């Protein structure tokens, strides 16, 4: 007990020096909080990971099924590093990218710098460009997957889509360091054995089940896990709502993590907060703080105070 809880701390020293900050932690621990994080959108998530958000200058992954949510939040993250005066880019291999509803969530489109690639390294080739300019604060590339790789484009073995990544990774992983970039890769799931290793995040989104009105579906329940996380102990976990045609329910995550938390008492159906009732269902709680973002922003400090998130 005495001796060894030296010896310990010394080991953990040792391997924050050798290996960097994140090395090793406790599952316990309270994470380290940095200056500025990128907020996902949920408040939820944005526990989960710890920092409040996810980290810049750091490779990120987001994964799971087709239609899962994975853009959603990283559009999200678009979104929220715009609104601080940031600058966004989105490498697109997909072709799938929705402006109106990304511009309902948040993304201003305008501003967004897109880029098309003839090929898998020219998609990373140019990321890498944008990222090492120093102006980016964030960077989205759509999907892994797709980064074809230009020889089997060209008609010409199979296995190179892995060695390109690989190269394109150990080169990317510095310049977004120095800069302070965000790099998020989605992902299906496949082709990323590299960027598991190489993202100090890593996210796993799936869809639970479908919310609706009556007969009508209005949108999706979302988890995430946080498979990996080099900032703060990992294989937390989170639940929010993706609306359709709003996307993330900010306030729907902020009703969750508050009762949650106990700032938010449930005598009954009614939600509570200071005394004062926001909804009966959990419906008018949500498009009660809406129509009162000045309650919302009220609560989401209490939130963050009570946690200790800058």
């Amino acid at each position: 007990t005495p001796d060894r809880e030296k010896a310990l701390e010394l080991a953990v020293a040792q391997i924050e020096k050798s290996y960097g900050k994140g090395s090793v932690m406790r599952l316990g621990d309270e994470a380290r909080q940095p200056i500025s994080v990128i907020p996902t959108g949920s408040i939820a998530l944005d526990v989960a990971l710890g920092i409040g958000g996810l980290p810049r200058g750091r490779v990120i992954e987001i994964y799971g099924p087709e239609s899962s949510g994975k853009t959603t939040v990283a559009l999200h993250a678009v979104a929220n590093a715009q609104a601080a005066g940031g600058v966004a880019a989105f490498i697109d291999a997909e072709h799938a990218l929705d402006p109106d509803y990304a511009k309902k969530l948040g993304v201003d489109t305008d501003s967004l710098l897109v880029s098309q690639p003839d090929t898998g390294e020219q998609a990373l080739e140019i990321a890498d460009m944008l990222i090492r300019s120093g102006a980016l604060d964030i960077v989205v590339i759509d999907s892994v997957a797709a980064l074809v790789p230009r020889a089997e484009l060209e008609g010409e073995h199979v296995g190179l889509q892995a060695r390109l990544m690989s190269q394109a990774l150990r080169k990317m992983t510095g310049a977004l360091n120095n800069s302070g970039t965000t790099a998020i890769f989605i992902n299906q799931l496949t082709g990323g054995k590299a960027l598991k290793f190489y993202a100090s995040v890593r996210m796993d989104v799936r869809r639970v089940e479908t919310l609706k009105d009556g007969t009508n579906a209005v949108g999706n329940r979302t988890r995430v896990k946080v498979v990996k996380n080099k900032c703060s102990p990992p294989f937390k976990q989170a639940e929010f709502d993706i609306l359709y045609g709003k996307g993330i329910s900010r306030e729907g995550s902020l009703i969750d993590m508050g009762v949650d938390q106990g700032l938010i008492r449930k005598s009954g159906a009614w939600f509570t907060y200071e005394g004062e009732q926001l909804g009966q269902g959990k419906e008018n709680a949500r498009n009660f703080l809406v129509e009162n973002a000045d309650v919302a922003d009220e609560i989401e400090k209490k939130i963050k105070e009570k946690l200790g998130i800058g």
